[PDB]
């Protein structure tokens, strides 16, 4: 499974763009004009799908606010869509990486059936893919110096 | 060239479907019509199924959900599938949801190509499609289900 490549795709086309907006703009502005100088990114790696009725975050996501962030990238204007949540005077860009949704589907809907008695072994392999994804995401953030803008959190560590 | 995700999908979806087809002598429609020559068409998409510019964005809602019951190692079990009856043939049709993360990368992330690496990333991700197909075919042949199943990469059709 291409976990490191999926982490690079996700970082370079979502996470870094978001960081570049936060840095260039001095935070994310709410629609009323309120700028949040304390704008950070929270990346949560879920176990089950967020839409699963037995998921921790099945309701949280409805509280998010969609924003279109504009930023400059190598001198050219670009934009990206993020989901935000304000807490304690701080703005959080929150994302469950959809590039992992295939494994989330395996965890919610296929592994619990365990027809061939191998689900424990399979599930260990898939969780190691989540570990390599998180590892690569942190290394890329550190490479670019965005490690204080980004927290990556595995659901198992909640 | 093996995929664990393919093995999970095969063992918990494809093989259950095949065991119903074999045990039932085909899949029955709601009117009771039994389609003896019931087959499975597994389509490996490039874009998401919901993507507005995907071949199969429209096809999907023409399908009818069916609960297949079957016996597995002495216990009664079931699996839910989506069927299409066309020209006297019943096809179980599935876009493996275990591949949706790669479909999301291909539809929603790679076209932005911020760092001009999308072409290389896309070659690497397509490797996962090839390994998925290889694994499904190998497991289907192992179990003698290879004539029940057709695995189609979008790149080939």
């Amino acid at each position: 499974f291409p976990s490191s490549t999926l982490a690079a795709v996700y970082y370079e086309n979502f996470v870094k763009p978001t960081c570049l907006h936060i840095i260039q703009n001095g935070g994310i502005q709410d629609d009323d004009g309120t700028k949040y100088e304390n704008s950070t990114i929270k990346i949560i790696i879920p176990q089950k799908l967020t839409t699963d009725v037995n998921s921790q975050f099945q309701t949280l996501k409805k509280s998010f606010q969609t924003k279109k962030l504009t930023f400059d990238y190598l001198g050219r204007p670009r934009n990206i869509d993020v989901e935000t949540l304000i807490q304690d005077g701080k703005l959080y860009v929150i994302d469950f990486p959809t590039v992992l949704s295939g494994i989330n589907y395996a965890i919610s809907n296929l592994l619990p059936n365990d027809f061939n008695s191998m689900s424990d072994d399979y599930e260990l392999i898939l969780n190691r893919e989540f570990d390599r994804f998180i590892y690569t995401l942190n290394k890329l953030a550190l490479r670019d110096g965005y490690n204080n803008l980004i927290t990556v959190i595995n659901e198992k560590d909640i």
